[PDB]
């Protein structure tokens, strides 16, 4: 067929029930997921095409960077909690990667601040029980799968994008290849 399973996806064998219907999971510390974020916009041009009523879901893992990789999913969750995703996720790529200039949890706080989220409020929310839980739910969905790497997408949790059976020669022509599979996927 067009779409082969074992070439642009490949399927659990075994299935996550409940899953979230599009599953991302990236790390700030990953090279490949800045270029998905900064360079590609994956999860934009996925949504894009995506049908009605599929709601997409973005988690940090802990895997890379040690301590301060568990800071950073917890610091996601915040993000998550407050809704600011779409304010901290330059600076924060950018502050660990490009300039490095995010060495500690007060590091990854003034990218807030500097965002605009009170500190007040960033406190607050660091410090909640809400946020523990959020990070549990990144936790437990990057447990339920396996995920050993990022970045990774997970459709339906059942099957998972494998975008090293793609053409980068073009980049566009990768990013629509990447959406238009998790739709064929989402209407498996």
């Amino acid at each position: 067929a067009q779409y082969e399973d074992g070439k642009q996806y490949t399927t659990l064998e075994k299935p996550v029930a409940g899953a979230p219907q599009v599953l991302e999971f990236f790390s700030f510390f990953c090279p490949h997921c800045y270029q998905f974020e900064e360079v590609l916009h994956i999860s934009d041009n996925v949504k894009k095409k995506l049908p009605e009523g599929v709601k997409m879901t973005k988690y940090h893992v802990n895997f890379m960077g040690g301590d301060l990789g568990k800071d950073l999913t917890q610091a996601w969750a915040v993000a998550m909690a407050l809704g600011v995703e779409d304010k901290v996720t330059v600076p924060l790529f950018e502050g660990v990667q490009k300039t490095q200039t995010i060495r500690s949890a007060s590091d990854i706080r003034d990218v807030f601040i500097n965002a605009g989220i009170k500190g007040e409020e960033y406190d607050a929310a660091w410090n909640s029980f809400v946020v523990k839980s959020l990070v549990a739910q990144q936790e437990k969905a990057a447990a339920d799968v396996q995920l050993r790497g990022v970045p990774a997408m997970f459709v339906n949790g059942k099957y998972q994008l494998n975008p090293q059976g793609m053409d980068t020669s073009n980049m566009d022509v990768f990013v629509q290849q990447y959406a238009d599979t998790v739709k064929y996927l989402s209407e498996k």
